[PDB]
């Protein structure tokens, strides 16, 4: 209930929100039906429109006008944004040459440059270039400030998950807004795009920037606008707030545009009707910048122009129907469209089974345009699993397609031509970032980055300490002229042991065999030097990774590779080796086919055993440093040490052997050598974080050998590929993956074919940032390079996407 009998006189767009039953005058009151009776009359004036004309100049102040062209309007802060151009001979901001802003040029009483966030919905990254002729104001921000050629949204590339990610620096799984539509089984409640449940504070996790600001005494504009308030009025309201006395004036502001998303859904991303919405957004940007210029704030304020996601061509005839796959289609609830989420229709149904639902959806039609996944099997780069609101069964839909339950859902709901929501590495889903202002760099292009990184930078821009988030603070320091946050490397927690030869062969009872019984002073000293780390500078190029948790591990050196061997997990945490462009691939000699060798530096009690693998009918083993890449027949024996062995499903060994035998060499040829770090990952509770030993759900049968959920590799080389990986003078180049360790290759529809037809496609899907592997392993890589730490942070957030230009 609202006693809407109070009045808005002198309160229009008030910054504090008044509590019920008293009526509201703030920019959100409409959306709650809580505005005072006179809100429209007083606060939403429209008379005479939004622009000054020649014959309004000097005019007597008429209070009924939307904006003013009277002589006192500058002092009142309520001129039409074009007042000085029309009435005072000034130029539009867009018409002025750009001049570097080396220092903030702020009026007296400004304690910091204010931040204005200009957010646009559905603004696809290619619009920056393709629409550049019809967006001169945006083009000037882009070319004169700091810009990325695109910014990567989070998955799902929907509106609510992305806008709230932008505001919090968190993955949707951590902030809680995991879709525009959600069911929370603990609340037993639904969140919708349409309605009143989406207002309840229990849905919203993390700490959004407006809250961070307020807690630390930085004043925030009310960030959100009821949909019916027109853009011109949003802008004028912002500019009016900018004229408040020092003590009352916010330091951070937001503007939101429902366009171009609204038209893009109707017309597709490049429909001819899309030009006008782009012109209109540019005009709003012009109005803001002209208004800042009139207030002498145009060289004081930092402006972020930022999108939530792009837009793809999608029409009703490209819909897959679950009714064509499932018999029991009435026993399921589907969240439909550009992603699919499936759960039981009734909790009381004990005949519901996810396993049979997944199988019925798996590789069933030759052209199938979606792929089912249990959520823990989704590519780890999506970070889309650790929330009770994310249904166990997920459908990843191909770009340009929809999934629906039954054909009736699509005609008792073609309307639309555009949609978004697909995999966040899809080109069409990429969106925009431009920063302009004293704190941003001048005419600077920065590499593409993820939207999770921006919360830290907005905090930096405002002098705030960010709440804990998923950005990597310092990875975007290269966007900024100053205010940089100077990160330090985390301290190593566990130091390694360096074991020497401590055990005789006969102390081992591992049930292993090796035909290594084939037998010299110069060569003997040589092998000893290798085992003490003589070749280590070759294979460990960036220092050893640091272990950031408490554990017991050994560094083991070899001619061809170095490893950090965990006495707790009984396998390496990491294995590091360098392959030059000139390296040769050899085969495993016939006599060495089943060779496994005890490692005389490591006790029997901290070793794996061959008997466990013999007894476990489901599990085989592989090696982290591959025998195919040994530098010599004698060095090959090192690759068969029990301390280089890891458990692998036969199905997964198909993937791994092809990576090891074919792809590593291919990369070394293409990249002029590669340094490789590989190892296991244990993430049984799918939180994206290293498991402790008590969380491991699966062991090699009858043993304490834990089974990894995933295998990772990090492949580094020189950015300037004219220099070899092992002699690189400058920036580095990386690609990584986190491959799911699965007992089958059901994920890959073409897997009955030769690995050359499917394995690389699987790996590309499971591409990863080095930072993702850090969270999953508790390791810290690139500790000893010649590069600055912020540049290394940028390299660790890099994701190799495998999309065309
Ligand atoms: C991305 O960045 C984010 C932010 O840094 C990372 O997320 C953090 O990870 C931490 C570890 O997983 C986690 O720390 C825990 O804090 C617990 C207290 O949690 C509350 O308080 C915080 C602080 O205000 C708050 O943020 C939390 O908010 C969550 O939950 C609410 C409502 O439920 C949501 O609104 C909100 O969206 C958020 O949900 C997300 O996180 C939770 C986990 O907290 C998930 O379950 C959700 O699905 C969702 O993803 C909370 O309101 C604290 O209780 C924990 O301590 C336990 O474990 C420690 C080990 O140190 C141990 O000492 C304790 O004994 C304790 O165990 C006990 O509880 C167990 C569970 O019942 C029980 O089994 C035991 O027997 C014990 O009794 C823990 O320290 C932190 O909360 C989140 N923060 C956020 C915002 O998500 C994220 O990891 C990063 N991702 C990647 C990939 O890097
Ligand atoms: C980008 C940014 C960075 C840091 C702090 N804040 C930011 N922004 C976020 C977007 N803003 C809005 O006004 C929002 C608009 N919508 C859409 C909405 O309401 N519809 C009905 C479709 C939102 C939906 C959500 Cl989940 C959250 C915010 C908004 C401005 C502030
Ligand atoms: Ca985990
Ligand atoms: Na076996
Ligand atoms: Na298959
Ligand atoms: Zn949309």
């Amino acid at each position: 209930w609202t006693a809407t009998s109070g009045s808005c006189k002198g309160r229009c767009f008030e910054l504090q929100e008044v509590g019920p039953p008293d009526c509201r005058c703030d920019n959100l009151c409409k959306s709650y039906s809580s505005c005072c009776h006179d809100f429209d009359e007083l606060c939403l004036k429209t008379a005479r429109g939004w622009e000054c004309t020649k014959d309004r100049c000097g005019e007597v102040r008429n209070e009924e006008n939307a904006c003013h062209c009277s002589e006192d309007c500058l002092s009142r802060g309520d001129c039409c944004t074009n007042y000085q151009v029309v009435c005072k001979g000034e130029s539009h901001w867009v018409d002025d040459d750009c001049e570097e802003i080396k220092v903030p040029e702020c009026p007296a009483g400004f304690v910091r440059p204010p931040l204005i966030i200009f957010s646009v919905d559905g603004f696809r990254a290619s619009y920056m270039k393709k629409g550049s002729k019809v967006m001169p104001n945006i083009e000037k921000l882009r070319s004169c400030g700091t810009h990325a050629p695109y910014m990567r949204p989070v998955y799902p590339t929907k509106t609510f998950p992305n806008l709230y990610t932008l505001a919090t620096g968190l993955y949707p799984e951590s902030h809680g807004i995991v879709g525009n539509s959600m069911y929370d089984p603990v609340f037993d409640a639904s969140f919708h795009l349409r309605g009143r449940e989406k207002f309840n504070h229990r849905w919203w996790g993390g700490q959004p920037l407006w809250i961070t600001a307020t807690k630390q005494g930085v004043r925030a504009g009310t960030f959100f606008w009821s949909v019916s308030i027109p853009h011109e009025r949003r802008i004028l309201t912002i500019l009016q707030w900018l004229s408040l006395p020092d003590n009352e004036r916010p330091s951070v502001y937001a503007f939101y545009s429902e366009q171009p998303d609204f038209s893009g859904h109707k017309y597709g991303p490049f429909g001819p009707e899309m030009t006008n919405p782009l012109r209109e957004i540019d005009k709003t940007v012009g109005q803001l910048m002209d208004g800042l210029k009139q207030l002498r704030l145009h060289r004081c304020v930092n402006v972020i122009f930022v999108g939530d996601h792009g837009m793809e061509d999608v029409t009703c005839d490209r819909t897959e129907f679950l009714s064509n796959y499932l018999t029991n289609v009435d026993d399921i609830t589907l969240v439909p469209g550009t992603l699919g989420r499936i759960r039981a229709k009734s909790i009381n149904n004990s005949k519901y089974d996810p396993k049979t639902i997944i199988a019925a959806l798996t590789c069933k039609k030759p052209d199938q345009h979606f792929k089912p996944y249990m959520k823990q099997h989704l590519p780890k780069r999506l970070h889309y699993a650790n929330n009770r609101r994310i249904e166990d069964i997920h459908l990843l839909v191909d770009r340009r397609w929809h999934v629906a339950r039954k054909p009736l859902d699509v005609y008792k709901k073609c309307f639309f031509q555009g949609d978004h929501g697909f995999d966040n590495k899809v080109n069409s889903m990429q969106t925009v970032f431009v920063g302009y202002g004293p704190t941003f760099k001048y005419r600077t292009k920065v590499p593409p980055f993820e939207n999770i990184e921006l919360y830290n930078v907005m905090c930096d821009l405002l002098g705030l300490k960010p709440a804990p988030n998923n950005g990597t603070h310092g990875s975007l320091n290269h966007l900024l002229r100053t205010n940089t946050f100077r990160p330090t490397m985390p301290d190593e927690v566990s130091r390694p042991n360096y074991p020497g030869i401590m055990y005789l062969q006969s102390e081992f009872d591992l049930g292993c065999t090796c035909d290594d019984k084939v037998e010299n002073k110069l060569e003997e000293l040589n092998k000893r030097l290798h085992t003490k780390g003589s070749t280590k500078e070759r294979h460990l190029l960036y220092g050893r990774p640091a272990v950031l948790y408490r554990t017991s591990y050994d560094i083991l050196y070899h001619t061809d590779f170095e490893s950090g061997y965990s006495e707790i997990f009984l396998m390496p945490l990491w294995t590091s080796y360098t392959i030059s462009k000139q390296a040769e691939v050899s085969s495993i000699p016939e006599h060495l086919t089943n060779c496994v060798r005890p490692d005389v530096r490591v006790s029997p009690g901290f070793s794996q055993n061959c008997l466990a693998y013999k007894n476990d009918k489901q599990m085989s083993y592989g090696f982290l440093f591959p025998p195919y890449l040994s530098s010599s027949p004698e060095a090959k024996y090192d690759a068969f040490l029990v301390t280089n062995m890891v458990p692998m499903y036969p199905a997964f060994k198909r993937v791994w052997a092809y990576f090891q035998r074919v792809l590593v060499k291919k990369y070394a040829s293409e990249r002029n050598g590669v340094n490789v770090i590989s190892g296991p990952i244990f993430d049984y509770n799918y939180d994206g974080l290293r498991d402790t030993e008590d969380e491991i759900k699966q062991y090699v049968e009858g043993s304490s050998i834990p089974v990894p959920t995933h295998y990772y590799s990090i492949i580094t080389s020189c950015l300037d590929f004219t220099q070899p990986a092992d002699k690189c003078d400058g920036p580095l180049s990386v690609s990584s993956f986190i491959l799911p360790h699965r007992p089958d290759n059901d994920e890959s529809c073409n897997s009955s074919e030769d690995e050359s037809k499917w394995v690389e496609e699987l790996m590309k899907m499971h591409t990863a940032r080095v930072r993702d592997i850090e969270h999953l392993t508790g390791l810290d890589f690139y500790r000893k390079t010649s590069r600055s730490y912020s540049e290394i942070l940028t390299l660790k957030t890099y994701l190799h996407t495998y999309e065309s230009e």
